[PDB]
């Protein structure tokens, strides 16, 4: 009635060209196979944001640094997931099909190699990040062990509206892939717990780890129960594997087990819904 | 450039008649004066939910157990705040002016004895609570030391929309008065920090303390910085006084520290604004 | 697939006569009803060691301070468990039927008022405790929500052999009722966690709380999951109620996910009744 | 009236041949000398399980990946311990003299170069590990500063029977060497504390650290006093050195300072008889 | 080679007359006897600041609220220490022998009823306290289990100079009796550990506990090793008893195993600290 | 009304020649520009003790391993601070101009390339380290965001007299650069908090990180507010950047909001009579 997940504190890539991107793809694929062989019960492996292409702010919007989703790169992730019989969560900076600014995209591929979820980062900064605000909403898919999976990216997890939307659409597991520097390590751990408790929802969250010559990324893979309690917490080392058994049915039971005023008392909800938030 | 606050882990009242309510009123007033005498720099004293009338679930909706707001009881609180020259936050189970179900209400009195804020609990802690959902929204007032104050009540603080609404209306300090049992102590501490960080806002929160024959209320007064860090934390003893210096203009400065996508991507935000959150 | 438990950090009784014992019985009975009223899903309520009779070391072996198990006192506990439809765990200093030193005894009563488990402390906290070492082994019974319950008492939980015996007999939930002073608060939390992990077992543990004129009892009700993680932790105040939902099937499932000869001389010696440091 | 110990969070070896083993041996030798040079008072240096030969699960039972104990490899460890005048704890996967499945072995060498303790892992986890269960019991030797040393390996420390056996045979310091992945970091710290408290015994424990291409080993060298309190705790970085002063006579005094002999535990009887079902 | 100590998180007295002071004396003496009976190996029992007279700021400098040290009140403390064969640490607001402002005083009585240490608070918690700055320096006495004991009071433990002076005079155990409100609980724990580590010294510290109508006193008895590690930590409940075994010769062993560059040391020594 | 600082858990250098020292210099300079690039608001970057020359105890007193301060090496640091417009804290083992034993020295350089503070370690730990006891007292300089900066080195922070001296001379921010092994990680964190609280002062403290073949240096950059509370805490990984906003004016405000000495140790210490 549960499933095993592995969160990879993937070493922050230093990417200077497409050749480095191909190297990251091969390393990710090797990590899928090796982690499954080490954890035979594994069913969900999670890689952090920017694990495929890095954070080269001088080049990360050039054609060389962008991919299509799906594309040859996700096809390779999908073949690996199909051979290891795991769900996989991956990060791809996506070329905008309409020619505009690219997207910050995450995907879930199931043990049959099919892409069952594509999400575009809703909340880019946008001081440092150039990505276009996601336009696919916050999707939810069926995962292992009776899970309803949703993915959010980096800053998305700081907005309570993101985790709220995931659970509202049926998710009982929220996956968060990030590429944060050590500056928000504390706030990272805090919102992972509150995102879980406020929605009676598991949170699986992992960040890049190590030093890329500018920032140190804190890693700190984190699994939180649906009561907001952290079950397992990784440290700040590259290649730490944070594993945990997750029982999505208990989250569902809590929501079912635990005529009312339907009107909205919050001005910010009205302004936000109508695009007048200021 | 800041102000000193005191959070009172008031002993849970055991109330069987109006006479017991009168005893709580005089005890609350005595606490205002004595706490000011002990902390001469004090400017904001905060009492928990149900500190005036208790939680006698068999009589707490009877006319004898309810008050009008304002009324004789808040007038006495007002005279005390005026004599001690402090802002005070008080809990009153309020008779419904139209004879319906009563309100769970909080008020802020200023050092002049004027009632500057009246709030009615937006999210009654169903199903054990019979209070009508508040109809005054979430107000904000000016407080000491350049603060913009907002109050919420108990269950309110579990909804990130509440703290979001307070900050959206200009509050840089959120006050949370509570009458929780020990069962949500962890979740209490968690949300008081997330409410602070997510909105770059101070949170001052305190609960009743002690045993009323049914529940043990955990007290645990808590002050959180606008980065989500807990500054001061009380334990579970009755009459613990949690004090802290708060600097509202640092929260303002942090908040101030093309144009942005205005479209709403959250279906729950639309449905809630439409009164159809389901 | 789980059940709700409430651990009562009962105030340490100050008892100087049988009327004071009767007083504790009434408060305990009333706590059963009130806690069920507050937590309508409650199925297991746990009271600490000595919660019925206190720790009057100058009188606690006199006949006035002892009870029979079962007896009129447990009958009153049983009626309350029936009326509130809960399992209850209670402490009784038991008169020795042969007139010897009394037993330190714990019982579990089910929602129909039947005593489904009787246990006598195996490891009296020597040299300050006068109780005879228990002679009933470590029994296990069926409980709420698919649980297999075992109870141990105070010093028992410091011996890993106790938690090991409970699991070996099928228990997936170990209950520990205690009347420790503040001196062993840290070791109390440590062993409650290791007792859970080493046996893939839930541990529900609660101690007396408050001051009786000699010791301060630390309370600190504690629920640990089968991986040794503390789920809920009370502080040291009298009347703190520590609640938690427990899922015994998850422990069972964890156990089903997993030489013959003995390498331990201490196991051989103990089995032979010759354990000697 | 104590001694200084150093726990080496040795980087997990990636071993594909005997040449890679030889490099671990040299690196271990180098670490003995360098650590003594940095900590002149050092008397006990501890290396984790698999620090000599790694965890190449495809080759770790081949003749190339095995050693005799004692053999040329332990003689090199012995020369280094003798030159640096320290006690050393080492891990060697041992060729079975009978033939058959090899052993997971740990040895202690004294400052004179003599092998004073040889232990074969008693609980070698059959699903993943091919090692034959140890057949030398749980030995104890004299150590520095009046210590009585015992060693256990990895999974051994999860069984409270192991720490109990060490203390029963007189050990006042239990050394634990392991090669765990990050999955049991919490349970590792928990059992290291309970092993100490339950037996009024110091525990010195250290794991491999770093990533071998499959698992991340958490390192986290840990010293616990005889009350169960963690005195020093390492993090998860390779090459972290966890040092502490240990006072074995304090554990002896606690046992000296601070009855029914029959066995009430059915699991003790069954295990002693090889009937543990 | 050690001794057992008990720190009493004594309930804050509310005192309106000298009869109420006699009530606290009564209660303190009973606590001495009961704690010893419960902990037969006990050798050092510590009571917090103001445990005898409370903090009635309207009356605590009136003659009715003050005692002589020694006097009839410490005589009763002494007889109890002799009857239970323990060292005891007590707090007395002391009448100034010259009629000036009273002292905030602490004493140690040995198991023979002899007062072996008298100390007056050097750093009155200004501006809320009216006590005269102590004029007896920081004395050190012989204690149980090979200990060299020193006592400091409340605000004293915030100044690293106090703990340094204790160790400089040879103390290997610093006792800190306090009557703080909850406002400085964190800083209380911090300095108890730093006082210990910086001087390779045990610290035994305890505060009043409970509510007196104005402040809540946090209790939180604390024992720290000479490496700065907290060995035992009480919570905030009245009557919590924090016990620990202490090994003074291990601190001695750790310690065993010129010009001044600090202007503040110069100015302080010169009495010109500005 | 504050400023942003960055503490570099700089990897412990393994130095065997002058060439390696120059490699550390270039690496430190690169880290200045890259850190400023990532944290545009940065105003104070701090590097640990021995970050320039390592801890080769068999060569760290020879002429090749020593520099003059100011010297060509400070000039390169000063230039880098000027291009990035940051305050920089650097460690340099200084050649004693009197020919005696060398000094263990720390300097502060402002965003204009001016060396505004020079400090020589006061408590060099005689058994292991060879450096002469500092003879410049404990200086204090003006820093960013209204800060009054002081620097101390390694063992200095274990003596409460050091933090007190800084505050007494006006410092509201004490900087601590260190090259400790893991053995005193706990005591390191403890004294950084007490140093802060006892003097109503911020403490900014960072250590080397990683393994040099003898010791593991714990890094663990730490910022403590003037109430003794740790605001940010790094772990033990090389190259962790510990950042924090610091508000010196609130330490000043907290400080604004019988005179004879009762301590025999103060008297003896002041007179050189301390024993």
């Amino acid at each position: 009635s549960g499933f095993l997940t592995a969160l990879i504190q993937y070493p922050v890539p230093v990417v200077e060209s497409r050749a480095d991107i191909d190297k990251q793809i091969q390393q990710i694929i090797k990590t899928i196979h090796s982690t499954k062989s080490g954890y035979p019960g594994l069913e969900l492996i999670v890689f952090p944001e920017y694990s495929t292409q890095g954070l080269n702010t001088k080049k990360w919007t050039t054609e060389e640094f962008l991919c299509t989703v799906p594309g040859p790169e996700t096809d390779l992730f999908a073949e690996a997931c199909k051979e290891s019989k795991v769900y996989g969560v991956f990060s791809i900076m996506e070329k905008n099909p309409d020619g505009g600014e690219p997207y910050n995209t995450a995907v879930i591929i199931d043990p049959q190699g099919e892409m069952i979820l594509k999400y575009r980062k809703l909340n880019p900064w946008v001081p440092v990040e150039p990505w276009k605000a996601g336009d696919l909403g916050l999707p939810v898919c069926d995962g292992p062990g009776g899970s309803k999976l949703a993915v959010c990216i980096c800053h998305d997890g700081m907005f309570p509206e993101v985790a709220r939307e995931a659970a509202y659409k049926g998710a009982n597991v929220l996956i968060r892939i990030s590429g944060y520097s050590t500056q928000v390590s504390e706030q990272w751990m805090l919102t992972n717990r509150s995102n879980a408790w406020q929605n009676l929802m598991y949170t699986l969250s992992v960040n890049l780890a190590g030093y890329d010559g500018v920032f140190y990324y804190f890693g700190e893979g984190q699994v939180c129960n649906f009561d907001g309690t952290t079950l397992v917490q990784g440290h700040r080392n590259p290649w730490e594997i944070v594993t945990a058994e997750v029982y999505p049915e208990l989250a569902d039971q809590a929501r079912l087990g635990w005529g009312g005023v339907k009107e909205n008392p919050y001005t910010f909800v009205k302004d936000l819904a109508e695009g007048k938030y200021k």
